[PDB]
């Protein structure tokens, strides 16, 4: 109740996302399902935190009181408690709630009573359990909805628990473009800033299947000094912003799909790793294992070059 939200971003320091788990509809329909000694292999590696994106939406009533279903519940607090036992820090959040995103004020009452239940839950936990509101909102959760939005989950949130640190991101999908229009309450004050850094987009997200259109950047790289200096402009625009608002900044996911050239990948991803760590923010690899992964589950191998530019 007097927790500091800089420590906290110091505890977070470097995280990966274990992404398409439990966001999707159903844990393992997208390919992961989290296994208790993955938590062994990333804390071994290096990492400090990770981020745990969870579908929340699709495991709760869609009539008040929007109770999330036990089964789901335990499954989360199994999550949450390996990672815990390795000493990783620990994000979590509501992910892909897309019905929110369409119709906000159909699906408020909802989205808040979720985070009424998720911190009725953890308001014991360590202080190293994070809790991210609403990852990328985006369409007519517009920047101005939004803020709205944001100030009455702080507000259910801290009605039951003023002790964890609350991560906040950015509308228009969660990337810099609304970064000015973001508003976070004067009166809370230990709360992190989130800002997804996938750019270039065409480079990130080139082939990309479940983005339109994305067949047409195939092939494109990343590297040159143009490139670089296009990205620090975004980064300092960002630390700015930070430094303007007091205000600590996550990089809660960031990372170029496996059809980008490997060594672009490799480039990008270690330059973002340096100029984040240079502006001391915390950030989360996306992903673990995945489409866009640095692990094979499978053989138990990492990528070696591309861990080494997470480090
Ligand atoms: O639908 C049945 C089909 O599912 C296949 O799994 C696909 C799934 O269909 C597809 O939606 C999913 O796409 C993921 C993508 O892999 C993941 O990297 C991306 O992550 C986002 C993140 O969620 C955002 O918030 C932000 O951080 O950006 C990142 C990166 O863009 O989320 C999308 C969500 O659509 O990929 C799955 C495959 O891995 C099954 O494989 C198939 O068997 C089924 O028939």
């Amino acid at each position: 109740m007097g927790v500091d939200p800089f420590e906290r971003n110091k505890i977070l320091g470097r995280g990966i996302n274990i992404g398409n788990a439990l966001e999707a509809p159903n844990e393992g329909d997208w390919g992961v399902v989290i296994k208790d000694e993955f938590f062994d292999i990333i804390k071994e590696a290096g990492f400090s935190h990770v981020r745990i994106p969870i579908r929340w939406s699709t495991h709760a009533y869609a009539f008040p009181p929007y109770k999330i279903m036990d089964r789901f519940f335990k499954r989360v607090d199994e999550v949450i408690n390996g990672a815990l036992k390795r000493g990783l820090a620990v994000v979590i959040n509501i992910h892909h709630y897309e019905e929110l995103m369409n119709d906000p004020e159909e699906h408020k009452e909802r989205f808040l009573a979720l985070w009424k239940q998720i911190a009725d839950r953890y308001k014991d936990y360590p202080e190293t359990l994070f809790f991210e509101i609403l990852n990328e909102p985006h369409g007519n959760l517009t920047p101005e909805k939004w803020n709205e939005l944001l100030e009455e989950a702080l507000k259910v949130i801290r009605s039951i628990d003023k002790k964890h640190t609350i991560i906040i991101g950015t509308a228009e999908w969660g990337g810099i473009s609304a970064l000015e229009k973001l508003s976070v309450p004067k009166w809370e004050k230990n709360s992190i800033v989130t800002i997804h850094y996938y750019n270039p987009f065409e480079f990130t997200h080139q082939g990309a299947e479940w983005v339109e259109g994305s067949e047409k950047w195939l092939g494109r790289k990343w590297g040159s000094p143009d490139d670089q200096k296009h990205l620090i402009e975004e980064f300092n625009f960002i630390e700015e912003w930070s430094k303007k608002n007091k205000r600590p900044i996550y990089i809660g996911a960031f990372g170029a799909y496996r059809k980008a050239d490997l060594e672009s990948r490799i480039k990008w991803t270690s330059f973002v790793v340096r100029e984040m760590e240079k502006r001391r923010w915390s950030w989360a690899y996306w992903e673990f294992c995945s489409g866009f992964g640095v692990y094979d589950t499978l053989r138990k191998t990492w990528n070696k070059d591309l861990l080494e530019a997470l480090i």
